[PDB]
């Protein structure tokens, strides 16, 4: 984990960007990957905290001014571009602020009903473009392979709970991914770019018009299994749910619903497992002991 002062953001952007005048600059937020800078309230500066979030801003990079005005929502424009140092590819990148609230599932609710359904409508038409993409010409490690994911959360937590698990407890974390791993439905796919964080906090809304104007943050995007984008729309405390998910497959036109639906609730469970690791990193007690005590329910077989 790197850290920064304004001024060490400040002095960076000018060094490559001598006649980019700095007249404000404030913290915007703050994910796993970046910190994230307001500048002249109408760029969003991301700079790396560590070599793999310098990888995601690469990628992110690269993918947005390669789809670049080819989708049917507006996306950020990359602007200003850092350096590779070291373990970073990237040392930061600046994108043009797009304006808009994020579309929470609070906010999608109070909405007018015409309203709900055409957001319902540009996502599905957002996400069947974006899935569309001709995918040839990227290289193949952007091809996320959910066996090697799966294979480094199981090593992951062993590690992390080597001091707090008997083996017989152990057991169920190695028995849990080896269940999924035995599952062609989660593998077989047709892979295709995605957004892969697809969800209310990437989603930016126009007040005025009570419409969609924007999706953003694509430093998770890949190729991989487009039923994902879907998925990460579906929760039901921090997202959208069922209902509105739905209207956004039919729009789509999904010729699969229940496997997507068999997907989301392996997703439930996993998602209690990797919630375990960032659980443990960030010292959050919700996601450490609600997973921890997940683990000690389970009976193998």
């Amino acid at each position: 984990m790197r850290t920064y002062t304004f001024d060490q953001v400040e002095k960076a952007i000018e060094q490559l960007y001598p006649d980019f005048t700095i007249n404000t600059i404030e913290i915007s937020g703050e994910g796993n990957d970046c910190i994230a800078y307001e500048i002249n309230r109408d760029f969003i500066f991301k700079f790396p905290k560590h070599s793999r979030g310098s990888t995601n801003l690469f990628n992110e990079v690269n993918i947005l001014k390669r789809i670049h005005n080819k989708l049917p929502l507006p996306i950020p424009e990359v602007v200003f571009t850092g350096m590779p140092s070291e373990t970073y590819q990237m040392s930061f990148a600046g994108f043009t602020k797009i304006k808009g609230v994020p579309l929470t599932p609070l906010l999608l609710n109070n909405l007018p009903k015409q309203s709900q359904n055409q957001a319902a409508k540009d996502l599905a038409r957002f996400l069947s473009e974006l899935h569309s993409i001709n995918i040839s010409g990227f290289k193949s490690n952007l091809v996320l392979d959910f066996r090697e994911k799966i294979n480094e959360d199981n090593k992951k937590i062993k590690k992390l709970l080597s001091r707090e698990l008997k083996g017989p407890q152990m057991k169920k974390v190695d028995d849990f991914y080896r269940d999924i791993l035995e599952n062609e439905i989660y593998f077989k796919y047709y892979p295709c770019l995605i957004h892969n964080d697809f969800s209310s906090d990437h989603i930016l809304f126009d007040t005025e018009k009570n419409t969609i104007c924007g999706i953003i943050d694509f430093g998770d995007a890949a190729i991989s299994d487009p039923d994902n984008d879907f998925i990460s729309l579906m929760e039901d405390d921090e997202e959208y749910g069922m209902e509105f998910v739905s209207k956004i497959l039919n729009h789509y036109k999904h010729k699969d619903i229940p496997t997507v639906l068999e997907k989301y609730r392996m997703k439930e469970k996993y998602w209690s497992f990797e919630k375990i690791i960032y659980g443990k990193e960030y010292g959050y007690m919700d996601w450490y002991e609600e997973g921890l005590n997940e683990i000690r329910s389970i009976k193998i077989k």
